[PDB]
């Protein structure tokens, strides 16, 4: 499969959305539909599934939840896996220092009851 | 291929967007793209494929215009099918009763 | 793999979204992870991937960025390029014709 390059990800304060190469998603969005499909397009590429997967880690999103792209991921190369790792304790601090500042719905509900 | 969890999916009044997972979408925009990649990226896995078009029937949306996908589909386990068209139906009445009750600046960015 | 309808993509005054079948999208986000994830969705279907590139190429979008389907579809119909070709002239010269961002910083900071 052709690779993606490094995912361009951050975690909304609130968790509830994902900005993603500039574009704001739906979290649940992104990590149920995109990044599934995403990997089931890599069908047996095992070297791109685990980059996409260090990314989804590095985000601080969950990259266990993909079946055997995450197997394969979480017994792959032990120190990409530990760049992600840092990258995401880095996200972490952020979401904590962002925890330290103090009607979509209606709308919703108008155009799908 | 792995799975997709249940397709949270509703389609609008006006049947111009759909809500799937908490985002709204163009309705064209998600079955032109999104599920036709979707179903592509299941390969020959139709146990996959089928899951993903009964969601899609169920939501009230068309299954039937993924060609090979929806050839399987529409011969697949009939009581899977009746569960989804189940589904559908009553995504049909809530239409129903919600049908009791711009800005189109898209110009100026595309012209 | 099954094949895509013509795909309907506009490209921005300021290049910076796509208008993609009814819904706007960054363009980043459309070329880096809707447009790769299409393709590598194709596999080995070549007719596919090529109908593709078309579009996006008709679009004014870069074609080239996708490996192994950029390969195939830059020695692919001549003819079916030339069109795209057209298309994508036609939408450069519909460019030419003339006349609080963040807020994504109180959600992510950056
Ligand atoms: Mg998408």
């Amino acid at each position: 499969s052709i690779s993606y390059r490094k995912l361009d990800i951050a975690l909304s304060a609130d968790k509830e959305t994902v900005l993603v190469f500039g574009q704001e998603l739906s979290t649940k969005y992104f990590t149920e539909i995109v990044v599934t499909t995403m990997l089931n397009s890599t069908g047996s590429d095992m070297a791109n599934s685990n980059r996409i997967l260090n990314d989804i880690h590095a985000a601080g999103l969950d990259a266990g939840d993909y079946g055997k792209y995450s197997r394969w991921w979480a017994q792959s190369n032990a120190q990409e896996r530990q760049e992600a790792e840092r990258r995401r304790k880095e996200a972490k601090a952020h979401q904590e220092r962002m925890a330290a500042i103090h009607a979509r719905e209606e709308a919703l509900i108008k155009r799908f009851g």
